Parts: structure tokens; sequence; C-alpha cells
């Protein structure tokens, strides 16, 4: 027929190459369980045969429970998934380019060419004052060349528990933002950086970050701190210069505007100690510091070795000046100096220096680092670092070491996350199954950490809406949101199924934590459910990208995330029911 349609999973992509199998789909009903103030996602997958089909549109009804309580269609947004091209390899110019439905794009009508797949993402926001019950409604697909519209029957159960607000949880989330990348893409000239004209293209995506639980805000403190690994250079938010007396001076202009923005948006709250400023880095690439030398009127650069007299000298100047500046602003207590996975001799020199430099309340800078930890219960150096993030590929699954390490840090009130990056599986690539994201968040809880860190909020390539390929890494690795179109009026970014799955994991671990606290009879049962989590094996495709080790491993990833979720909602249910029977 002209247009086929079926409900599909949000957990994996429906790709053009799978057209003939996709056409056999025939799911006409959907159901899910939600808390008050939760969100659900779904998907409709469609296909054409030999004719193009025009003006394809989806509309939701209102949803109504058994008492007539209403959740308006206002709370349902239906968005076309847009495809972009991705080189399917890693550092491999000859890998093929294939299309991936990675972009949650716009609402409205689509014209679909012949012999194509197209899917639409469905987002359902449950109001924070919604009534419990089973809600029913429908989603209707029409098109010009379609005689009989499709009606898909949707229901969900709202449980009588309230989804926690981010600020009511102890989940740590940190995604690295690249505000000069947003400037580049949207044609913000040098003169307008960190002016209102730049802020208009930042605010939307930062609120997005905030609302899902983002707490870490990165800021660069030297020039090109990652040696231009990304498509866009990384400028320093603190400009360095050397004066005629041979000592250094620091312009905090961009730094201050950046942090203030994040304070204004409610991401950081320095007075109450909410959120973090992560200052990258005291061990930037090759220890290289580029600075304007006033005596010679040109740019110079030096590479002092950590723990040398010269390194100690320069970095004492920076840290004492920075600490004063921060104290004047009232920002010091939420500021962390970031290291990185360097020689342990270099990290020791960093921690030694930092602990030497105190303010007049006897406090030194907090310290943050990605750390290569795999075993052993010697926590003597790790305990000196306030926030650490351990990469997934360094975590040995058949072992309690990570969990033991993290539990120690939890007892000391220190922070711990896991991160993913290039080479990881599960991960958060364009080519990934989006459900890898929910698995990733569950795994952060399995390891008894506070949550999840990723380097990659927005590190866009030239035109990611059309091709995400970059010279390094699996495709889509550097960004979890897309920009909007360069000429956009209105939208400033687009979400991704992979991001929405992280969001899902974050909401569902927050449920598990809420119940563990409010239901002491169930806490240990809940812990055991989480401890049953299995971790899949990984391999590589032919082009160097990390992928599941087998179909069984790939199915595990999806079946595990959903199993824990459903188990948590059953605990939620038994808890509600027993509270009622026993009230
Ligand atoms: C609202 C907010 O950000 N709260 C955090 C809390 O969740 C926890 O992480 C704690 C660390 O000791 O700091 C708090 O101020
Ligand atoms: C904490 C972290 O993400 N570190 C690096 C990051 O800088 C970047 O190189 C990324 C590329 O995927 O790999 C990560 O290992």
């Amino acid at each position: 027929t002209t247009l086929g349609a079926s409900i599909g999973s949000t957990d994996f992509h429906y790709l053009q190459k799978d057209y003939d199998e996709i056409k056999k789909l025939n799911l006409n009903t959907w159901n899910e369980v939600a808390w008050i103030g939760d969100e659900l996602n779904s998907k409709i997958v469609m296909w054409t045969n030999s004719s193009p089909v025009n003006n394809v549109t989806l509309s939701s009804s209102d949803f109504i429970n058994e008492n007539g309580d209403l959740i308006s269609s206002n709370n349902i947004k239906i968005s076309w998934l847009k495809e972009t091209l991705a080189n399917i390899g890693r550092s491999n110019p000859s890998a093929p380019l294939e299309p991936f439905p990675d972009i949650i794009h716009n609402s409205g009508s689509l014209n679909i060419e012949k012999n194509k797949i197209a899917s639409a993402w469905i987002n359902i926001k449950i109001p924070r004052n919604a009534k419990p019950g089973i809600y029913n409604g429908s989603i209707e697909v029409t098109a010009d060349e379609l005689e009989k519209s499709y009606t898909f029957d949707y229901s969900f159960e709202v449980l009588n528990l309230v989804q926690p607000l981010p600020s009511e949880t102890n989940t740590q989330i940190e995604f690295w933002q690249h505000p000069y990348t947003i400037a580049r893409y949207y044609k913000i000239c040098k003169e307008d950086l960190f002016t209102e004209k730049h802020f208009k293209y930042l605010r939307g995506n930062l609120k997005e970050y905030r609302n899902m639980g983002g707490r870490g805000v990165i800021a660069t403190i030297v020039h090109e701190a990652w040696n231009h690994q990304s498509y866009d250079s990384d400028p320093s938010m603190i400009k360095w210069r050397k004066n005629s007396y041979g000592t250094f001076e620091f312009d905090y202009s961009h730094f201050d505007k950046w942090i203030q923005l994040n304070i204004d948006l409610g991401i950081l709250d320095p007075e109450k100690g909410f959120g973090q400023i992560k200052c990258y880095s005291i061990v930037p690439w090759n220890n290289r510091i580029q600075y304007f030398n006033e005596a010679t009127n040109k740019e110079e650069a030096i590479n002092p070795t950590p723990g040398s007299d010269l390194w100690i000298n320069i970095w004492t100047q920076f840290l004492t000046s920075f600490m004063s500046h921060l104290e004047e602003k009232g920002w010091f207590n939420i500021t962390y100096i970031s290291m990185d996975e360097r020689s342990m001799d270099d990290l020791k020199a960093c921690v030694d220096l930092i602990e030497n430099i105190t303010n007049n309340s006897y406090e030194h800078f907090k310290i943050s680092s990605a750390m290569d930890y795999e075993s052993g219960n010697d926590y003597s150096f790790l305990d000196r670092i306030d926030d650490i993030s351990i990469g997934l590929s360094h975590i040995n699954h058949n072992s309690d070491d990570m969990k033991n390490m993290a539990t120690h840090r939890q007892e000391l009130g220190l922070l711990t996350t896991i991160y993913t990056c290039t080479g990881d599986y599960p991960s958060s690539f364009t080519i990934s199954d989006p459900s890898e994201g929910a698995f990733t968040i569950w795994y952060s809880l399995y390891q008894n950490t506070n949550g999840f860190l990723r380097w990659s909020w927005d590190g866009w390539v030239e035109n990611p809406l059309e091709n995400v390929s970059y010279k390094y890494w699996e495709p889509g690795d550097p960004f979890l949101i897309y920009p909007a179109e360069k000429d956009s009026i209105g939208k400033t970014f687009y979400s991704t199924p992979r991001l929405e799955k992280l969001k899902e994991g974050i909401r569902d671990i927050n449920k598990a934590k809420y119940l563990m606290e409010k239901a002491p009879n169930l806490k240990n049962s809940i812990e055991n459910l989480i401890y049953s989590l299995k971790r899949p094996n990984k391999g590589e495709n032919a082009y160097g990208s990390a992928v599941a080790a087998s179909k069984e491993d790939r199915d595990l990833t999806i079946s595990e995330a959903n199993r824990i979720k459903n188990g948590i909602n059953n605990f939620a249910r038994e808890f509600i029911s027993l509270t009622m029977e026993t009230l």
C-alpha cells in the first residue's frame, strides 16, 4: 500500500538498509508505566512503497483516565526523526557513509520519497500534579495519498508517586559545554562573544542540560588545552599575559560572563554550594601554556614539567590570583581545578601544589579528575581528589573493586562518576543503540557512583544536520545535541534519541534512589535488583568503531535497562499498595 505504519521501539534505530524487515511490522498498541511528573517516549515507524506520499502528519488525542482526569495533548510532542550521514568508522576515511535517524527534528508534515523509512518520535510529559490511574488515548497518522488513516492505541499508567526534581536528588551529571563552538556555528563574531547575541544561542541548550540534571560546568583556563582534538579550537576563558616585570596577569572576562550565565540560568548556585565549576586544566596537553608576552609584543609558549621550580612558580601565580578573583565574586567554594589522566608523578605534583594554597578560611581549591582506576583498595591518593570520573573501559565488571572504591568515596562525601568516550560499548554515538544510554546510567548506579560525566554536550563539526563525520572517533561522539539550522528563527538546538535515553536512565535511577530512601523495607531488595545488572561484551566493526560483541550482547544491553526499570516500577507499586492496605 501507499504508506505503512507501526509502533516501534525507541531503543534502536530503524535504518533504510532494514527496509524489507521493517515493512513486516504491525504493532498497533503501546503501554508503559510512569510516575507523576515523569516522561515517556515512543515512536511510530512508517514506510512508503513505489509512490511518494505527501503531507504525512501525526496527531495525539487528549489522554483520559478511569475517573475522567485529563492529561492534555498539550503535553504530547510528536517530532520527525531526521537522518544525517555518518562515516561508520573511527579514524577511517574510507569507511562507508550511511544515514542515521539521530536528530529529533520538527513537528508537522513530511513528504516522504518512494521506498523509504521514516519515523516520528513521541514525547509524553506527565504533569507534576497529574492524577494516578490508567490513561487512554490515541495517535492518528494521516496523509494525502492514504485513504484510511491509522489509529494507534496508547495507554499508560501513572503511579501515585512523584518524580523527584533534579535539585531533590543526589545525582551528579556533567556534560562538557563548548560555547565558542556555538559562536562559530551561529556566526557570532569575536566582538559579540558572551554578549546577549551569543547568549540567545546558549540559553535553550543550557536549560535543556539543567532540566535533566546537569550540575558540572566546564571552563578552560589555558589556551588550547586539548591540543585542538575537536573540530573547533578550544579558546581559553582566562587570557594569560606576561608583563615587563616578568610575572603573569590574567583577564577573566569571558570566564566571568560564562559562569554568570550559568548562575543566571539556575545551573550553579555558589551561595548554597550547588553545581560545580570545573577548570580545565592544571595539566593541559603537554603542559603547554600559551600567553602574550608584553616585553616582546608577541605570543609565546612554555611547557614546564609538573613539580619543577618553574612550574610551581607559574602555577602558584595562577592559583593565588584565581582564588582571589573567585573570592571577590563569591564563587570559590564551588570551583574545582581539573587534572586529567596523566603520569601519576604529574598528578602528585598537582595535588601537592593545590593543597599548599589556602584562603583565609583555611580551604584549598577542590580538585577534579578523570582517573585511570581499575583495582586495589589503596585510596590514599584518590581520597585527596574531590570528584573523579572513571571511564567504562577501565571498569572490570566481574569484580567489586570499583564499587568498593566508590562506596568509600560516598562515605567521605566525595563525588564519583563514570564516563564513556570513543572505543566504549555501551556508548552514546550516532551509530549506537539509543538504549545504551539508559544502560549507561543504570551502570553508574550499579557501581555505587553518583552518576555520569561525558565530554560531549555540543562539539559540533561543520554541518552535523547533514554529515556528522569527523577525523577522530565514532560518529556523533563529540555531541549529544545538534544545532538548529544556521538561519533558524526559534529553535537553537535539537535533541537526539541517545540523549533522551540518558535522560530516561537519569529519571529512573532517581526513582530507585527515592524508593530506597522512603521504603526502608524495600531498600535491600532494590539494591539486589540493581546488583543483578549484566554487562555486555564489546567488539569492533570492520571500520574500527566499538560495537556489541554479538547479537546476544546487543539484546542484553536493551533487555537489561528495561528489566531494571520494570522491576523498579514493581517495587514502586508494591510500596504504594502496601502503604494503602496498611493505612
Ligand atoms: C540541589 C543540589 O545541587 N544539591 C546537592 C546534593 O544533591 C549533593 O550532591 C551535595 C553534596 O554534598 O550538594 C548539595 O548541595
Ligand atoms: C573524560 C574524557 O572524556 N576524556 C577524553 C576526551 O577529552 C576526548 O578525547 C574523548 C573522545 O571520545 O575521549 C575521552 O577519553
